[PDB]
């Protein structure tokens, strides 16, 4: 009897100890654009020195042109708009904000803002369903009444901000859809490796797309969530390239790179290290589990495969 498979290290914590204590500010809207904007139709740059990759491989671009995703953090709602209008310059099918934040968001007077507890888990351990109904009422709740937005300054705690009467509120969805594009929500914790549940949703989500469809991702801050379900679009769209090809290039145009690296961190991040490397182990498993199920549509689900042939830890 093992309490929780590799892929599963989250489980283990206690959701009582990171509740939610405050609005955090997601986006100051000084910028045209949100942080982090990137394009599969992007050139790759020089990887970054902490990964300790090849500077001189020229990774296969094959399948990228086709591949039509972006990804980014949080917005305001006209960064929402510029990103809408410059996606429309590179395609005609529909384009989708695939929202992948677990945590509870909003806009308030127009504000981009987030319920936050520590480690940003304030709905750690919750359901779709569950997540989304907190923040339903959280978001109504705020109406007509007095709020303390703030930005995080060191020790994650809040420095500074705005205190204002609430007179209007806003849903993802609500200011997605003005944007002119079609809303999914992916309920994914901050900073560990997607549930078999949010994978399972993904993948019958990818199925039914019409093939000229435009998937934009997005995150908190980072490039975390990001980066995963991104690499695992490039790995079912395009299986005939190599594992090291699609790491490079995911990481090239601006993302993570999912693959082993010298992990470190400071004293107050070590929590960090099992998850990073629980992340290593898990998109090696899903590269075998797109290889394995290529040949069907992908009859059997990713939680069902996963069960049967569990990942061991590096």
């Amino acid at each position: 009897t093992v309490t929780e498979p590799v892929g599963s290290y989250a489980r283990a914590e206690r959701p009582q100890d990171f509740e939610g204590f405050v609005w955090r500010l997601d986006n100051d809207g000084k910028e045209a654009l949100p942080r982090n904007f990137r394009t599969s139709a992007d050139a790759l740059r020089a990887p970054e020195k902490k990964f300790h990759l090849d500077a001189a491989y020229v990774p296969s671009r094959e399948g990228m042109d086709a591949l039509h995703i972006s990804g980014s953090s949080a917005f305001t709602p006209a960064q929402l708009k510029n990103v809408a209008a410059k996606l429309r310059e590179k395609t005609a099918g529909p384009i989708y904000d695939v929202d992948l934040r677990q945590e509870s968001h909003g806009y308030l007077d127009g504000i981009p803002v987030s319920w936050y507890g520590e480690r940003d888990w304030a709905n750690l351990g919750k359901s779709q369903h569950e997540a989304l109904a907190d923040e339903r009422h959280r978001l109504h709740a705020a109406l007509h009444k007095t709020v303390y937005i703030a930005p995080l300054g060191k020790h994650k705690l809040p420095e500074g901000g705005e205190v204002r009467r609430v007179q209007k509120v806003q849903t993802e969805q609500e200011v997605a859809e003005a944007a002119g594009m079609r809303y999914f929500r992916i309920a994914a914790t901050d900073h560990v490796w997607p549930t078999p549940e949010n994978i399972d949703r993904f993948l019958a989500f990818y199925r039914t797309l019409p093939q000229d469809a435009w998937l934009h991702f997005h995150c908190e801050a980072g490039v975390g969530r990001t980066t995963a379900f991104m690499v695992m679009t490039d790995m079912l769209k395009n299986p005939s390239v190599s594992l090291k090809d699609i790491l490079y290039r995911q990481h090239e145009i601006g993302g993570f790179y999912y693959g082993e690296f010298p992990i470190k961190t400071k004293d107050k991040d070590s929590w960090k290290t099992k998850y990073y490397r629980e992340k290593i182990v898990m998109i090696e498993q899903f590269y075998r589990y797109v290889q394995e199920n290529r040949a069907d549509g992908y009859q059997t689900p990713w939680s069902v495969w996963l069960k049967s042939h569990p990942a061991k830890a590096l």
